[PDB]
C-alpha cells in the first residue's frame, strides 16, 4: 500500500502513538492492572503475558505495514 | 466485469485504499483496541484474529475481482 | 423475456454494473465495513457472509434472466 | 376477458415488459438495493425475498389473466 | 334494474372492461407497482392485497348487477 | 351469516386460498425462514410454532363460521 | 329505536353483512394477515386477538341495538 | 386444498427449491456456520441439530400438504 | 432435489468451497485455536473433535444431497 | 478440494504460518508457560503434551488437506 | 358487577374458553414448551410451575368475578 | 362534584362497566394473556401483577369519586 | 378577575364540569385505559399518573382562579 | 371446560400429537441429547430424567383435562 | 401415540438414526472419549457406564414407544 | 401516614393478602421450590431461609405501617 | 391470614398437593436420586436427609399457617 | 421555598400520599416482589434494601424540602 | 440581564416556582417513580441522582442568573 | 395425603418402578460397581452398604406415603 494521500498523516499519528505516548500509557495501565489483580490473586504469569503484549504492540506498525503493502 | 468506466476512479481509489493509508490506520485502530482490552482481560487470541483480519483485507481486492469478473 | 427493446440499453448498463464498477466499489464498502467492525468486536463471519453476498451478485444477472424470461 | 380491443395493444405491451426489459430493470434495482444495504448489515434473507419477488413477476401475466378473465 | 335501454352499450362497455383489456391494464399497473416499491422495502403484503383486489374486479360485474337490480 | 350474497364467490375464493394455494405459499415461506433464522442460531422451535400457525390456517374456515354465522 | 324506516333495509343489509360474507371476507383477511406476518415472527397471539375481534364481530348487532334502542 | 390456481406455479417452484438448489444453498450455510462457531468452540451438537433441521426441510412440502389439504 | 437452476452456480461454488480453499482456511483456523488455548491448559483432546469435525465438514455435501433429494 | 481460488493466497499464508512465525512463537509460549508453571509444582508431563502438540501442528497442513480433499 | 349488558355474550364466551378450548390448547402449548426446552436442559420444574399457571387458569372466572363484582 | 346532569347517564354506564361485562373482559384478557406470555417463559408475577389491577380496577369508582368531588 | 359577566355561566359550567359527570366520564376513560393497555404490558406507573392527573383536574379551579384573578 | 368448539379441532390435533408423531420426535431428541452429553461427562441420571419426562408427556392430556375442567 | 401423520418420516428417520449411523457415531465417540481420558487415568469404569449408555441408546425406540402410546 | 383516604380499600387489601390466601400460595411455592431442589441437591438451610422469610412476610404490615407513618 | 377468598381455590390445591400427589412424586424423585447416587458412592446420610425434607413436607402446611395467621 | 399557591393542594396531597396509603401500597408490592422473587432465590438481602427504601420514603417530604427551600 | 420589564413579573413567577409548589410536586413525583420502580429491581442509586437533581433545581436561579446576566 | 388426582398415574408409576425394573437396574448397577471397586481393593463392607440400600428402596413407597399422608 501507500503511506501517504489525504490519510497519510493520520495513519502516520497512528504509527506513532502505538508505541509513544498513549502505547506507552496502555503498557502502565496494563502493569497497574497486573499489580492490582496480583493482590488477592498473586499470579506473575499476567506479568509476562502483557509483556508479550507490549512486545506486539512494538511491532504493530511493522506487521500492519507487510500484512498491508 | 469491466474496472473501468464512469466510477472507474471510485472503484480504482476504494481498491488502494483498502489496503492504502485507510486501511493501515483501520490496522492499527485494531492494534489499540486489542492492547487496550487487554489491560484487564489480557488475550492473545484476539491479536491473532486481528492479524487474519489484515490479511483478509491484504487480498480484499483479489476477492472481490475474482467474484466480481 | 426480451432483451431489447426501449429500455434495453439501460438493463444492459445496469446487468454489466451489477459485476462491473458499481458493484466492486459495493463489494469494496463491504470490505471496510467488515474491516472496521471488527475494531471493537472482531468477527470473521461477516466476511464470510459478505464473500457470499458477492457470489450472489456475480449470479444476479443469470437469476434476474431465468426467473423473468 | 378479452385481451384485445382498443387497449389491446397498451395491454400487451405491459405484459411483455413485466418480464421484460423493464422488469429486468425493477429485479436488477431490487439486487442492487440487497447488495447496498447488506453493506453495513449483511442480511441474504432479502435476496431470497427479492428472488420471491421475481417469481411473483414472472406469473404475474398468468395470476392477471386468471383473476380477470 | 334494467341493463338495457339508451345507456345499454355504454354499460356493457363498462362492464366487458373491467374484466377486459382496460382491467387486466390496471393490475399490470398493481403488479408494477408491488415490485417497483419491493426495491427498496420489500413487501409481499402488498402482492395479497393486489390479488385481492383483482379478485374484487372480477366480482365487480356480480355485485353491481346484485345491489343494483 | 349467509356464505352466499354479491361477495359470495370472493368469501368462497378467500376460504379455499387460505388452504390452496396461496396458503401452502405462506406455509412454504414460514419453513424457508425457520431454516433461514436457523443457519447462525439454530432453534427447532420456531418449526413447531409453525407447524401450529399451519394448524390454524387448515382450521381458519371452520373458525371464521363458527365465530360469524 | 326503530329498526324500519326509509333506512330500514339499508340497515338490515349491513345488520346480515356484519356476519355474512362480507364479515367473513374480513375475517379471511384477518387470518391471511396473521399468518403472513407470522413468517419471519411467528406471533400466535395476534391470532387470539383476531379471534376476540371475530367474537365482536358476531356481537356487533347486539352490541348496536342495545346501546341504540 | 387446491395444489393448481392462479398461484400453482409460485406454489410448485417453492415446493421444489425448498429441497432444490435454494435448500442445498441454506444447509451448505448451515455446515459453513457449524465449521466457523466451532473454531474457538467446537460443539457438535450443532451438527446434530442442523441435520434434524434438514431433515424437517427435506418434509417441509409434506408436512404444508398434510396441514393444509 | 434439482442440483440445477438459477441458484445451481451458487450452489456449486458453496457445495465445492465447502471443502475448497474456504473451508481448509476454516480448518487451519481450527487448528490454530487448538494450538493457542493448549498454551495455558494442554487439551489435545480438542485436536481429536477438531479433526471429528473437519471429517463432518468433507461429508457435509454429501450429507445435504442425502437429506435434501 | 482445490487449493487455489479467490481464498488460495489466505489458506497458503495460513498454511506456511502454522508451522511458520506464528506457529513457532505459539509453541514458544507454549514453552514458557510450561517453564513458569513448574516453578511452584514441577511437572515434565505438560512439556511431552507440548512437544506432541507441536507435533500436531507440524502435520495439521497434511491433515487438513487429507480431510478436505 | 353485572355479568349481562351489551357485551354479556362476549364475557359469557372469553370465560369458558379460558378453561375450555383455548385454554386447553394454551395448556398443551405449555407442555410441548416444557417437553422441548428439556432436551438441552431438562428441568422438571418448569412442569411445576405450568401446571400451576393451568391450576390459576381453572381460577381465573373466579378471580375475576370476586375482584370485579 | 355532581354524579347528575346531562352527562350523568353516560357516567354512570361507563362506572358501572368499569366493574360490568367490560371490565371482567379486560380482566379475561389478561389473563389470556398471562397464560399465553407463559408458554415459553412462565411468569407467575405477571399473574400477580394483573390482580392487583383487577383490584385497582374494582375501586377505580371509588378513586375517581374521591378525587373529582 | 370577574367570575360574572355574559360569559358568566359558561364558565360557571365549564367549572363544575370539570370535577363533575364530564371530568368522571374522562376519569373513567383513563381507568379503562390504563387496565386496557395493561394486558399486554402490565405497568402499573400509568394508575399513578392518571390519579395524579384527577389529582390536577380536581384542582383545575382553583390553578385558574389563582392564575386569572 | 369444554372440548369441542371452533377449537375443538386444533385441541385435538395438539393433545393426540402431544403423544404422537411429534411427541416422540421430542422423546428422541432428549434420547440423543443425553447419549451426545454423554459423551465427555457419562451421566445415566440425565436419561431417568428424561424417562420422568416423557411419563409427563403421556399425561399431559389428563392433567391438563384435569385442571381445565 | 401413533406413528404416522405429517411428522410420520422424521419420526421414523429420527427412530432409525438412533442404533443406525449417527447412533453408531455417537458410540464410537464414547469410545474415543473413554480411551483418550484413560491416558492419564486409566478408569475403565467409564467404558461400563458408556456400554450401559449405548444399551440404554439400543432400547430408546422401546422406551419411548412405551412411554408415548 | 394515613391508612384511608381514596386507596384506603387497595391498601387494606394488600395488607390482609400479605398473610393471607396469595401470602400463603407464595410459601406454599417456598415449600414446594425447597422440596424439588432437595432431589439432587438436599439442602435443608434453604428451608430454615424459607421459614425466615415467611416471618418476614408476617411482619410486613408492622413493617411498612412503622416505617410509612 | 384467611384462607379463604379469591385465592382461596388455588392456596387449598397447593396445600393438599403439598401432601399429595405431587409431593410423593417429589418424595419418590428423593429416593431415586439417593439410590442413583449410591452407586459410586453409597452414601445412607442421603437417605436420612431425604426423610428429614420428607418429614418438613408433611409440616409445611401447618409451618405456614402458623407463620402467616 | 413556598408550601401555598395554586400548586399548594397538589403538593400537599403528594407529600402526604408519599407516606400515606399509595405509599404503602408501594411498600407492600415491594415485599410482595422479595417474596416472590425468594421463591427460586432465596435472597433477604432484598428485603433489607426494600426495608432502606421505605426508610428513604419516609423521609422523602423533608428531604424536598431541604433541597427546595 | 435585567430582572424587571414586560416579563419580570413572568420570570418572578417561575423563579419562585423552580424551588417553590411545582418544584416540589416534580421532586415527589421523582421519589415516587423511585419507589415505584425499586418494587421489581431494588436501585438505590437512582435515590441519590434524583437528590442531586433536586440540589441542581435549588440552584436554578443562580445558575440562571451568572449565565444570563 | 391423596394418591390420586391429576399427577395420581405419575405417582402411581414412579411408586412401582421405585422397586420396579428402573429400581433393579439401579441395584444392579450397584452390585456391578460393588464388584468393579474390588478388583484393587477387595470390599465387602460395601456389598452390606448396598444391600442396606436396596431394603431401603424397597420400602420407599411405605416412607414416603407415612410421612405423606
Ligand atoms: C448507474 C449504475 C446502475 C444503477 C445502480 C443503482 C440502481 C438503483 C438501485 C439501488 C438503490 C437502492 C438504495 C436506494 C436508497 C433509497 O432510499 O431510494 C429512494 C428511492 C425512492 O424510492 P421509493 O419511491 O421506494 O421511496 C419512497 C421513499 O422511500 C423516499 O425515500 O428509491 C429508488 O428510487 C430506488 C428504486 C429504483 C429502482 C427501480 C428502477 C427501475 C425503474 C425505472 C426503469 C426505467 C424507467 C424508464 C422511464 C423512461
Ligand atoms: C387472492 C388470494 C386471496 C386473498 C389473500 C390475501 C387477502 C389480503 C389479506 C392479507 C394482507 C395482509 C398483509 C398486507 C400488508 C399491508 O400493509 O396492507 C396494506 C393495506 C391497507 O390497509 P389499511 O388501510 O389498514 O392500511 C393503512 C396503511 O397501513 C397503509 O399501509 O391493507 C389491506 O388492504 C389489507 C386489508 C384488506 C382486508 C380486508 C379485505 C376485505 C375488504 C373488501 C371486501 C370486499 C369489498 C368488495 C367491494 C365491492
Ligand atoms: C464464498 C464462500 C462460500 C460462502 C461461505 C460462507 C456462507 C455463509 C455462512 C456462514 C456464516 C456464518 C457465521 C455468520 C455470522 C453472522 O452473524 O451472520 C449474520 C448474518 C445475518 O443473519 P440473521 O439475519 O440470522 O442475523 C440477524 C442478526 O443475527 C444480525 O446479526 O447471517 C447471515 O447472513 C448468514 C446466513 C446466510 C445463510 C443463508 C444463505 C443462503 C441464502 C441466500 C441464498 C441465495 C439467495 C439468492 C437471491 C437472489
Ligand atoms: C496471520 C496469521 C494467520 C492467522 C493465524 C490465526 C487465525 C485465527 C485463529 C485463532 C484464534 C483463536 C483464538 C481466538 C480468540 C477469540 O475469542 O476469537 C473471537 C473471534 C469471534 O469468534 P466467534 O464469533 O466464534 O465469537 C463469538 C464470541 O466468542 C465473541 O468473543 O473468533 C474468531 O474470529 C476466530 C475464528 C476465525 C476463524 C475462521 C477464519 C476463517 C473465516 C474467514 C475466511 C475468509 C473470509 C474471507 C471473506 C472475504
Ligand atoms: C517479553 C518476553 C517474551 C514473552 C514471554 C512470555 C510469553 C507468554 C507465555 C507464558 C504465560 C503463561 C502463563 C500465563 C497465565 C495465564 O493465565 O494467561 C492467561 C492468558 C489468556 O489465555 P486464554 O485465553 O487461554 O485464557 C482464558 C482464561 O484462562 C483467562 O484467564 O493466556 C495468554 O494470553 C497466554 C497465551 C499467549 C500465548 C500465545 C502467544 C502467541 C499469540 C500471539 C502471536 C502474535 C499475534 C500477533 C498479532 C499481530
Ligand atoms: C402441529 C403440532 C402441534 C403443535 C406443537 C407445538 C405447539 C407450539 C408450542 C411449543 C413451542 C415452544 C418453543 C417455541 C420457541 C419460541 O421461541 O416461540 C416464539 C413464539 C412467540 O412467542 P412470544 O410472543 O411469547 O415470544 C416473544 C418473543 O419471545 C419472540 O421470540 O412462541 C410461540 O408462538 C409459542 C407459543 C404459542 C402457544 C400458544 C398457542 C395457542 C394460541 C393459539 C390458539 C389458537 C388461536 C386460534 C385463532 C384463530
Ligand atoms: C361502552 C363501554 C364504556 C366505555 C368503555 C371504554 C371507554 C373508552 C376508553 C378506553 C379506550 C382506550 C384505548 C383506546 C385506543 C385509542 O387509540 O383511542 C384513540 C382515540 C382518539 O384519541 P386521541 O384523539 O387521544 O388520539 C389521537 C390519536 O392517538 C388517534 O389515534 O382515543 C379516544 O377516543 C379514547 C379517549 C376517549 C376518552 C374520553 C371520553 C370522554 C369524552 C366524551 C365525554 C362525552 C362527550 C359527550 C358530548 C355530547
Ligand atoms: C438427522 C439425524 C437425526 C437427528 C439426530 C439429532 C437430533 C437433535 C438432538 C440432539 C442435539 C443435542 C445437543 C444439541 C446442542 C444444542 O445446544 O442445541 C441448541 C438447540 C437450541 O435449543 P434451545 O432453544 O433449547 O437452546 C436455547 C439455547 O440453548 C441456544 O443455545 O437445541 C436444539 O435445537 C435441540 C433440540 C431439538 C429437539 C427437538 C426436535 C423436535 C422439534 C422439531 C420436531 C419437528 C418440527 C417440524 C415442524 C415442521
Ligand atoms: C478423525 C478421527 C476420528 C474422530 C476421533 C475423535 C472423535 C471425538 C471424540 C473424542 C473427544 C473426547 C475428548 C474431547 C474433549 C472435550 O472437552 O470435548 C469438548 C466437546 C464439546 O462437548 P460438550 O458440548 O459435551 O461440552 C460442553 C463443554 O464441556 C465444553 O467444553 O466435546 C465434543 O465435541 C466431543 C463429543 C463429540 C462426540 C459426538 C460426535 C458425533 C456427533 C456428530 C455426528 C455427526 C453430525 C453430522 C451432522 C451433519
Ligand atoms: C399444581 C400443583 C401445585 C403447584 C406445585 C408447584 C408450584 C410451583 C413452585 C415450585 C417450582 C420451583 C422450581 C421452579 C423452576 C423455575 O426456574 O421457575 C422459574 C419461574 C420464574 O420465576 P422468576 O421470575 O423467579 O424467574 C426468573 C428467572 O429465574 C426465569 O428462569 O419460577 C416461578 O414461576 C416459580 C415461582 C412461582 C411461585 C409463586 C406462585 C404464587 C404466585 C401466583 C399466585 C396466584 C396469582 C393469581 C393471579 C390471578
Ligand atoms: C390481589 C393481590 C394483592 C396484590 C399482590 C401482588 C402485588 C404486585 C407486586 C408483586 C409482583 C412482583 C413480581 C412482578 C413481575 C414483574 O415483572 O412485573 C412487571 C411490572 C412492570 O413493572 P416496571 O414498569 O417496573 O417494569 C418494567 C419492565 O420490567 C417490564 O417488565 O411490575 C409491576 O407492575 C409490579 C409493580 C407494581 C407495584 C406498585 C403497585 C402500586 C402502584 C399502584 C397503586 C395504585 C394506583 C391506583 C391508581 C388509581
Ligand atoms: C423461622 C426460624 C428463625 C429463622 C431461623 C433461620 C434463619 C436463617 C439463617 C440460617 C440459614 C443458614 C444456611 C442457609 C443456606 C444458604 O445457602 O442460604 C442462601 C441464602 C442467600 O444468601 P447469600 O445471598 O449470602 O447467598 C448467595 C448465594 O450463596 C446463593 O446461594 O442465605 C440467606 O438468605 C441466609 C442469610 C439470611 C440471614 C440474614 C437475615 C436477616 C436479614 C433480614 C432481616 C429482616 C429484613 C426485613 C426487611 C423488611
Ligand atoms: C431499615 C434498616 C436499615 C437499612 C439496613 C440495610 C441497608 C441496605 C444494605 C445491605 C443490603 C446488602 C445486600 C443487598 C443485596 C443486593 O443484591 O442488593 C441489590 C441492590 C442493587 O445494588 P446495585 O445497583 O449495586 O446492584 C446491581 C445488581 O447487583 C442488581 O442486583 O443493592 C442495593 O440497593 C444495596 C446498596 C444500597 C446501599 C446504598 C444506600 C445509600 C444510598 C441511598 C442514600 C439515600 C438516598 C436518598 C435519596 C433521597
Amino acid at each position: 500500500g501507500s503511506d501517504d494521500g489525504a490519510f497519510g498523516d493520520i495513519w502516520a499519528y497512528m504509527s506513532e502513538a502505538l508505541t509513544g505516548a498513549p502505547g506507552k500509557i496502555i503498557a502502565c495501565g496494563m502493569l497497574f492492572s497486573v499489580a492490582y489483580f496480583g493482590v488477592v490473586k498473586p499470579n506473575l504469569g499476567l506479568a509476562l503475558v502483557s509483556a508479550l503484549m507490549m512486545l506486539v504492540m512494538a511491532n504493530g506498525e511493522k506487521i500492519i505495514s507487510s500484512f498491508l503493502a
